């Protein structure tokens, strides 16, 4: 069955940073009869959108822990790497390894000329996708975490949402009795 709560939520939000591109999960055409074409998002509609724009994807981090959304096969043939980065189940935020294997893997890619971007998705491109884009602007491009999360609130709205992943950012980079609350969130959510 498609996923809760993802016909509404956008494909995409605005670059972060000049280099992540946040996205929910694609969904390839096995999913055509139980969503209308309107709100299709097959992997072709992403990489049909970068190439109208002359941008290229480098790498595309699927943060899902499941191979039953799309085929990883239609973001190879377009020339983008693509890598399933397992991260913590149970609903807890990702751990310090995670987010190292997410540094290290992004690091090998983020300096390309020309400019090319990553996408990065969970299932819905909110709570993962932003902890670890976070994570990774703190810990490789000196952002403030105050200014990471804002960013990526403006950016993928409502951004992070869970206040506990909130907290454990605060946690790790910043003080944890200045995280912010969570957002209220817009109406399509429910
Ligand atoms: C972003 As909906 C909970
Ligand atoms: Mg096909």
């Amino acid at each position: 069955k498609i996923p809760p709560r993802w016909l509404n939520c956008p494909r995409r939000g605005q670059p972060v940073a000049g280099r992540f591109l946040p996205l929910k999960t694609m969904l390839g055409p096995r999913y055509d009869s139980q969503v209308a074409e309107e709100n299709r998002f097959h992997p072709s509609m992403l990489s049909n959108y970068l190439k109208s724009l002359k941008v290229k994807m480098s790498l595309l981090v699927d943060l899902t822990n499941t191979s039953r959304f799309y085929d990883r096969n239609d973001i190879e043939k377009e020339g983008i790497k693509y890598i399933k980065l397992q991260c913590k189940g149970h609903g807890e935020c990702p751990t310090t390894e995670n987010t190292e294997t997410f540094i290290r893997l992004c690091e090998r890619f983020n300096e390309r000329s020309p400019p090319e971007l990553i996408g990065v998705h969970c299932t819905h491109g909110f709570n993962r996708t932003g902890f670890l884009i976070c994570a990774f602007l703190v810990e490789k491009m000196d952002w403030s975490i105050e200014a990471a999360v804002a960013t990526f609130a403006q950016a993928r709205p409502p951004g992070i949402y869970k206040g506990d992943y909130l907290k454990e950012l605060f946690r790790r980079y910043g003080d944890i009795e200045e995280a912010p609350p969570p957002p209220v969130l817009p109406d399509w959510c429910f």
